[PDB]
């Protein structure tokens, strides 16, 4: 499975987009000497370990930056495939609750309710890749359906 | 002073604003205050406003006022269109970010915010005019684009 995980990370346009964003938001250059697989591994967290993360802080800013990078990765693929310039906001309260928003023109291309944000993560690389791909596809379908709104 | 007190009573925007301020006052900390007095924090003369320091983290109290302002705008849009948009105010420690109001898949208002520590308006009329203008632009947009607004 170890050969297959490396192939998924390096082949998937979604995972590649996500790796690009993580590296772009790296103040100290901490990821510079490590593989893509290592860079994205914090997104994959066993269900059981995930369920056990405390909701008591405000969200850790690193976890918050993971969720921003996930949505920016989705936004960058929408922009690549449609030409629509997209912006991203992740708004969370102290409870881990809020919204991930991606918009281009006056069109909402992702408008996702976030809950228990401290526990953000996915069982496997496959589930990460499939969920980010699906959201990007659906955003793309929206831009194709509503150019009259995308151009505003 | 008389036209001000009256405007607070009469203005659909100012009435919406007051309602929001008091909805976020879970412990009735403002129950003995007049409507006009609960609006006063939004009205800060420019000389004074330009001396609020930008050097530290924007005050959580100021963030809540910006949220209430945008929720007032959304409530006016709901009043005239039936559609109540969701509101987000996303700000930096540095006071930069976005005020977003959307309904269905329509971005009804989207304002980039800078130096938000200094949020506020020279006079009551200026607060009322701006809130009203943004709500009226939002109502027009909702009625122009129901194919996305009403999803």
């Amino acid at each position: 499975n170890s050969e297959t995980n490396t192939l998924l990370v390096e082949q998937s346009p979604f995972l590649q987009s996500l790796v690009q964003q993580i590296r772009a938001y790296d103040h100290y250059g901490v990821y510079r000497t490590w593989t893509d697989e290592l860079v994205i591994a914090p997104y994959v967290i066993p269900k059981k370990k995930r369920r056990e993360i405390s909701l008591e802080g405000d969200i850790d800013p690193t976890t918050k930056l993971r969720i921003l990078c996930y949505f920016r990765a989705i936004a960058a693929l929408i922009e690549k495939e449609t030409g629509l310039l997209c912006q991203v906001v992740v708004d969370l309260n102290h409870e881990g609750f809020g919204w991930a928003l991606v918009w281009g023109g006056k069109l909402m291309v992702v408008s996702r309710s976030l809950r228990d944000a401290h526990r953000f993560g996915f069982d496997t690389l496959e589930k990460l890749n499939d969920q980010g791909t699906k959201l990007a596809n659906a955003g793309i379908e929206l831009v194709n359906k509503f150019p009259e709104v995308a151009r505003l």
